[PDB]
């Protein structure tokens, strides 16, 4: 049984400012979640909050430690179940739902002696991530673009949704030096319906194919994103707009999207569950996401990738972002390959 | 890693001849599944098959023993999410699917010193099932509900489906000698949609109440089942017309049914959790059922309801209407009330 639970504010400093529409950031602020168990296992989460996303703040996160631990305190790591259901109650705190949800299963499978991806199936052994190229001028983006593609990443994510005359351009740019690779656009919320349609047009005219279209449009234009879904050529995804498994029931009703961006940081280890049913159930397809997360909190993901082989795409690359003295996931990371110890 | 898979024919006599609409059994001929890993761990599942419903024979079932060694042997169960989908390849044989699902992950909690039902969730420590009144004269309907309530049961489950009439008949006067009991109402496909509605008013307007209503029209009639949903004031479920995820997709969907009734015979393990994922993501109910498995296949769903506790009514009772000498689940079996060791 969980005895206590301890929060902790962990700062990491971006190797270089992170640009999205609508978002620069230098620094990624998170909280460090500890589980300790009566056996003296101790498991590990991490929380890497949203604003922009989550309506979170850090200093939210942190003030409500004492009510976490009365939350779960007292409950056996065995009974997971009953854990998510509890943690479920914090929808105003998801990427602190997350951390507590996975440092369970962490200490769990410790617990258990085996490790959080055979937990969750053991589907697979190996996994690859893409690397993001963050909105700059069009020649910093093609810079990066190619230094990427050196490093061996051969699924470059794009972001793009503050000018969609300069994005086009660096979209055809950065595909001319990276022959090979694959594409995944993200807009973050910045297109209309008809500009998120004539960016994806006027790539595919030039010849470039693009992976995955993500949230090209605000995240309560569900048509929207069905709009663009049947008007545009790529698979569109929905990241912003797709927090909860009812998030996800919905736009499968509604046909919106090819494909959901599932974060833990958004939806926790619980509604992650459900929407990989709804996905295998369905049309759906799915890629994982990260948001701010350090190598320690990465691995949580990496482990949920691992365990349900649920994804055709992984972008999780916040950790190869940040600047980290020593390297704190339970995963193997050979450049883009990620695989199990 | 497996190492064995072996099938065997186990008959079981029932008390008394089962009759529902459309079926008369006196037997049940399953087929027992034990898996056997390097270690020497040992595995158990039960397939019930059922021509009726999966249109399964179980002389079918046991000449693929071979390809079934042919598709797991070497697999380790650590990696279970492979066996699953592989598995899920029996599509035509479900309740082997089933078995050999159930049996993986016996086998593997036992490698990590836990119990299945931990595996999935250890969500609850008990829980209650209800019995079976099958089709008979009212006389005898009246008798066996009678003894059913004196024996405990607080939920009993009441076959109907080729006498309207009749059937009306025997539920009103099952009611007044069992106050306090909530009923379950099976037609088994037999009603027509607008019978199916007049046998729901009739017994409401006794004031008698109807927990769940299930599968009152054919199979394929999923307009059918929404139309007495609609049109008639009890709950209505799915049972036949509910095999896979993807039917449970398309019924909430088309918001055929208040509930479906989740079994493993027709889901295996696989589709079950999706659909308890569907289910939680949706305004639909769940109660779980059986076929005709022996305590050691009832032991399947007695651990997968502990485990997710994703179930508001348990019709897990096939093995109290059967002659079975010595008790094999893996749970304690007290009065209606089933617990975990
Ligand atoms: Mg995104
Ligand atoms: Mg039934």
């Amino acid at each position: 049984r969980i005895v206590n639970v301890k929060l902790s504010l962990k700062r990491y400093e971006y190797e270089k400012p992170f640009h999205i529409t609508g978002s620069v950031s230098s620094e990624s602020r998170n909280v460090e979640v500890e589980i300790v168990l009566e056996s003296g296992v101790k498991g590990y989460g991490e929380a890497s909050p949203s604003f922009r996303v989550n309506g979170e703040r850090v200093e939210a996160l942190l003030a409500i430690e004492n009510a976490v631990r009365e939350m779960i305190t007292g409950i056996d790591v065995r009974n997971y179940a009953r854990i998510f259901e509890i943690t479920d109650r914090l929808f105003g705190f998801p990427s602190l739902k997350a951390a507590v949800q996975f440092a369970t299963l962490d200490a769990l499978s410790q617990e258990l002696g085996t490790q959080v991806c055979y937990l969750l199936g053991g589907k697979r052994d190996e996994i690859e991530t893409d690397k993001t190229v963050g909105i700059d001028t069009v020649e910093n983006r093609v810079k990066e673009a190619k230094k990427i593609f050196e490093e061996g990443f051969r699924v470059i994510k794009i972001k793009v949704g503050e000018n969609l005359k300069e994005d086009i351009e660096a979209v055809e740019e950065i595909a001319k030096v990276t022959r090979g690779a694959k594409y995944i656009v993200d807009a973050n919320m910045g297109y209309t319906q008809k500009e998120a349609v004539e960016f994806a047009r006027a790539v595919y005219q030039k010849g470039i194919d693009i992976a995955v279209y993500e949230q090209p449009v605000r995240r309560e234009d569900i048509e929207g994103l069905k709009f663009v879904r049947f008007h545009s050529p790529f698979p569109v995804a929905a990241d912003e707009s797709a927090r909860t498994k009812f998030d996800v029931m919905r736009l499968v009703k509604e046909e919106a999207v090819d494909y959901v961006n599932i974060k833990l940081m958004k939806s926790g280890i619980s509604d992650a569950l459900a929407i990989v049913e709804i996905a295998e159930s369905s049309g759906l397809k799915l890629m994982i996401g990260c948001m701010g997360e350090s190598s320690l909190g990465i691995n949580q993901s990496v482990h949920f990738a691992l365990g349900t082989g649920a994804f055709e795409f992984h972008d999780l690359d916040s950790h190869l972002m940040l600047k980290e003295e020593v390297f704190r996931g339970k995963f193997i990371q050979d450049g883009p390959r990620m695989r199990v110890k």
